[PDB]
């Protein structure tokens, strides 16, 4: 079985599902490394701990990560099923690196189990989880049968088998659906109406939201690319336009014609900008087309980067009547209700047209 | 009377409080110099008008600006109120270009009549605003006195009587209302329970809220500077700790002893965290004391930020319930509601102790 097993004390203490108020310690991850075949032996396990505060250097999936490295040195170059209990959702850092390790290696498959959702104060959480999805991580709410199978697997239990807890099944079904709520795919109805609106008052946001769809060229007609479909938002110190260039390599396009459109509720600011045109004179197989509900002033030079980003390629537009109500069918959890649009939209809409093209040609 | 007299057509188009749904193309201001005795004659008035877009150097608050340099150098070097009257309310730049007049020369003073508000897509509209009245600028709506004052002084009406428009009151008591809104003193409610939260799941609050106070020390007693006292929050592209410096000096406090309290919805980043150790090691006569409702990890030197703030002066703590409570009697529009405390709060504030005291000492 396992070199050196879990404690049952620390298991009980650890792998549990009822919501509690203390701050973290210790995290743990039991980790187990198989082949191609379901049904083949295990490769290897190992219990990996970690210490929350202060460096996120010494959590277990920064461990898991060194250590993978060099263990996989040791064999064949095959393709791994990698599998993690985790007792705590990794903190933002390493959601990072693990999304980065998983894309950078597609020979590598990843399913994390975890037994309890933390949330470290971390605005963005939400994103970290979802950029792990997009990297092709599986992520589940551990069971009652991975709970027993991670006692069976990792600890000492001296012939005593798993006994649940009370409650479990319930604590399971809330976490659960918090899970799904964090990885959404459809936009929250309030959500899309606090931000993709055209109002001269914006309601003091700072929010950019940012709904993205892909389409290839493929026999002279555009077709849909469904799994590159979704919405994201700006990070705290990051702006959306910046996650959206850096959620693009995730996608691993070819050489062939992708036209990629964004709606955003700002227009880019002007660094913003100068990092879409970049990307777009380093990608022209990728024809990028922006329509924004607002024009953002960012103090400084944002004229000068829409004509930038105008110039290099780049459809540039506001948005009108018709592109908000696609964007409510298209992005949002409507549950079936239509679009409702508010007062002065096209007259804002028409307004901000005029801003745009004069800002375009040109008088400043 | 007056040299060019507005045409009164242009008066009924522009100086009007109905809405409206169309962009901006011409603003046009009223202006009229007095001594700081009302019972003298007006010294001067002048019209001005500039075209929104697209250069801001045009706007006629700035045309104003530069022709009063001029006017003032070839007149008494005495005290004048001045008054404008406006067909829509400042944008951004202008209303920080006249708040920097204001505070640089005090022997004038700006009463601001305006006819209706814009708001130009600004997501920081409402501290615009708030930073012309703490320089000292009154900003009233136009009531219908104002309009016939405005059209008796300024319109080539030709002995006609100003004839007001049908709903001219109730415009103007909403957009009043509105008005007192974005210049409110005490926080809204909402506002405080959704950034006053110590949570560890944050809501992706991006938004920092900051209470401050002003103490004044006198024969070793703590005295309350009640004239300095209120709340601000972030920009787009400024944090809300640099706000809060740069509103300091706008308080023009003499060489005395200060002790200046935050009460902030997330402790400083390094940046700002460093601005403020240069103000306090470059102001000794100011005590700084910081109360922060939740750690706020910037993924870069945030812990060296708080250590060097902590170390140069400055208490750093976390709110507990008492200073929760307090923030609420003292800076929210509470109605007379108590404080109501959410679930975990004095577990999650304690366990913010526990690392904020980490992080302050060492262990790495
Ligand atoms: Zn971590
Ligand atoms: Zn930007
Ligand atoms: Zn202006
Ligand atoms: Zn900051």
């Amino acid at each position: 079985n396992m070199v050196e097993p879990m404690d049952p004390r620390t298991f009980v203490s650890n792998f549990n599902n009822r919501p509690i108020l203390s701050g973290l310690d210790t995290v743990w991850l039991c980790c187990e490394v198989k082949t191609k075949d379901p049904s083949g032996p295990p490769l290897d396990a190992k219990i990996f701990q970690g210490k929350v505060y202060p460096k996120a250097k010494y959590h277990p999936e920064m461990r898991f990560l060194r250590w993978f490295h060099k263990w996989r040195q040791l064999h064949h170059d095959q393709e791994y099923k990698v599998t993690w209990y985790v007792s705590w959702s990794p903190c933002t850092r390493c959601a990072n690196s693990v999304a980065t390790f998983l894309a950078k290696d597609p020979k590598v498959t990843l399913t994390i189990f975890v037994a309890r959702l933390y949330y470290y104060w971390d605005p963005d959480y939400q994103q970290a989880l979802r950029i792990l999805a997009e990297a092709g991580a599986t992520m589940k709410i551990m069971n009652y049968n991975e709970f027993q199978d991670c006692w069976n697997k990792f600890v000492d239990g001296r012939g005593k088998p798993f006994k649940p807890w009370n409650n479990l099944p319930s604590h399971y079904t809330s976490l659960q659906a918090t899970l799904g709520e964090l990885l959404r795919h459809l936009m929250d109805p309030g959500t899309f109406t606090s931000n993709f609106n055209n109002k001269p008052w914006v309601s003091g946001q700072h929010e950019t939201y940012l709904c993205y769809k892909v389409e290839r060229l493929h026999n002279d007609t555009w077709v849909p690319l469904n799994q590159h479909r979704g919405f994201l938002r700006n990070q705290a110190g990051r702006h959306a336009a910046l996650c959206f260039l850096d959620l693009i390599p995730f996608w691993k396009l070819d050489g062939q014609q992708y036209r990629v459109t964004c709606f955003t509720s700002w227009s880019p600011c002007f660094s913003c900008a100068q990092e879409m045109a970049k990307f777009i004179s380093n990608n022209e197989h990728v024809s990028l087309c922006i329509f924004a509900a607002r024009i953002y002033d960012d103090q400084g030079r944002y004229q000068e980067g829409l004509r930038t980003l105008h110039r290099d390629g780049a459809k540039i537009a506001m948005m009108n009547y018709s592109e908000f109500e696609y964007c409510w069918d298209t992005f949002v959890d409507r549950q079936g209700r239509p679009f409702q649009p508010w007062d002065g939209l096209d007259e804002h809409s028409q307004a901000l047209s005029g801003r745009l093209r004069a800002i375009l040609q040109n008088q400043g």
